[PDB]
């Protein structure tokens, strides 16, 4: 291949590998290798949340971390970063570690509540914390040969979308980005320069997503139902982000509401988001032990897929009752409690080992800010990448979003490009002359 940034006879071609170590046809972990002409870089450091201890972890221990050059970090969700106080603190890596300035500002405080509710401490987190450099949206940097650089990624605040240069050839990582305007972030940026490789996620397959006035509308007259028949309506979340449009919507949606005034909503988390939002409605809790746990109520709490803590607290307390009801706003991932009752199972149990009968309501209504099919075959169109690979997403809807990629560009005399959905630890190579 000839780098796109370029009849004379060509000299020998350099081979490029791109291997997932996690979120290779799944979801969680996020963690790719890329290979090139001697420098070896990292892309995410997370953890899968629905597995446990070192399960969770990326496959670190195929590569010598002392090896890599450069690590790079798309944005504060912990399946992209919840595994770098481990890799800094307790391998051989030495290399160099970038996010944008606001991730860091987050990671700190985000990753120090994550310990606090094993693969590291916080006297590693803290230890870890100089090792990691920060970096500006739309500059360049250079370690070791390698220029990088990043565009908005919409999805969270932070979020970067990495482009990579090395010896005239250029790849695009999305991380995590959405094409939608947020009522407080800003689309992801398409890129003019159009790379020779594009890593992209595969969330949500070939699914399009409901107009967002028609989810805004679904989850308001949810929360309503729930309440009016006096039920607590539950709303698990990550700490930071996709909250604060869950608040907004809300909070919009009661002062509209006069008749309920009177229905209390709290926000039970553990604040430089607005630094990088005064609600009429809401109001701040700080454990269950602040909370008078009255009926009707809407309580935002988290972890979002209720694997322990105060979400999983309150979803125990909750359960047993038809009156209440859970809205789950995230994508629920394999080997978690918001995942698992999508069956509706009969009864769940207690992180204490009791089974519970499941009467309160459940229902999905994602406001998980990823691309779409609409969002992302856009964004190929645009960039029109000869190779495109796809991570993070589940083997049957990455397989579909392959397919119907490939489909769209069979009969295009421009370019036929190839569409890569790799297993963890398979290799995807690529030679350029
Ligand atoms: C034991 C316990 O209490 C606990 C265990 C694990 C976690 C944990 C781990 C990874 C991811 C997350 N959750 C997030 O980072 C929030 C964003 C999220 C959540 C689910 C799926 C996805 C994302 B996405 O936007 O980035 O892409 C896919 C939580 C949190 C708490
Ligand atoms: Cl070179
Ligand atoms: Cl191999
Ligand atoms: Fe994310
Ligand atoms: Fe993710």
């Amino acid at each position: 291949l000839v780098p796109r940034g370029s009849a004379i006879p060509a000299e020998e071609s350099d081979q490029l590998l791109i291997r997932p170590l996690g979120a290779g046809q799944e979801v969680g972990r996020s963690c790719i290798i890329l290979e090139f002409k001697g420098r070896k870089i990292m892309l995410d450091c997370g953890i899968h949340p629905g597995l446990e201890g070192m399960d969770a972890l990326p496959y670190i221990d195929l590569i010598d971390p002392a090896e890599i050059d450069l690590l790079l970090i798309s944005h504060f969700h912990l399946d992209h970063c919840g595994a770098l106080p481990w890799f800094l603190q307790k391998t051989s890596f030495k290399g160099r570690t970038f996010m944008t300035h606001a991730t860091k500002a987050i990671y700190r405080w985000l990753l120090s509540d994550y310990v606090k509710v094993m693969l590291y401490t916080e006297t590693d987190l803290e230890e870890s914390m100089d090792k990691i450099e920060t970096i500006n949206f739309h500059e360049v940097k250079e370690v070791a040969g390698i220029k990088f650089w990043c565009y908005h990624a919409g999805h969270v605040l932070g979020a970067a979308m990495f482009m990579i240069e090395i010896a005239g050839v250029k790849l695009l990582y999305t991380g995590d980005f959405s094409r939608q305007e947020d009522r407080h972030l800003m689309a992801a940026e398409i890129p003019n320069i159009k790379p020779d490789i594009l890593i992209i996620e595969s969330t949500y397959g070939t699914h399009i997503h409901e107009k967002r006035e028609e989810r805004e509308a679904r989850f308001c007259n949810t929360v309503h139902d729930i309440v009016n028949r006096g039920g607590r309506g539950l709303i698990p979340v990550f700490a930071l982000g996709r909250a604060q449009e869950l608040l907004l919507i809300l909070d919009e949606y009661w002062q509209n509401h006069p008749e309920l005034h009177d229905i209390p909503i709290y926000y039970a988390s553990s604040a430089v988001y607005q630094t990088y939002f005064v609600f009429k409605h809401i109001s701040n809790l700080k454990s269950m032990d602040h909370f008078d746990d009255i009926g009707p109520s809407v309580v935002m709490a988290s972890p979002g897929m209720m694997q322990s803590g105060l979400s999983r607290e309150l979803f125990e307390s909750w359960c047993t009752d038809k009156r209440n009801g859970v809205i789950i706003a995230g994508y629920c991932v394999e080997g978690t409690l918001a995942k698992h009752i999508m069956s509706e199972p009969e009864e769940i149990t207690t992180m204490s080992g009791q089974k519970l009968p499941l009467k309160m309501s459940v229902d999905y209504i994602s406001f998980s800010a990823h691309t779409d099919y609409q969002q992302t075959s856009e964004f190929i169109r645009a960039l029109k990448p000869p190779h495109v690979i796809l991570v993070h997403g589940e083997q049957n809807e990455m397989a579909r979003l392959k397919a119907a990629l490939i489909r769209e560009y069979e009969d295009n005399d421009e370019v036929h490009i190839e569409v890569h959905n790799p297993r963890n630890t398979e290799a995807v190579t690529l030679n350029f002359r």
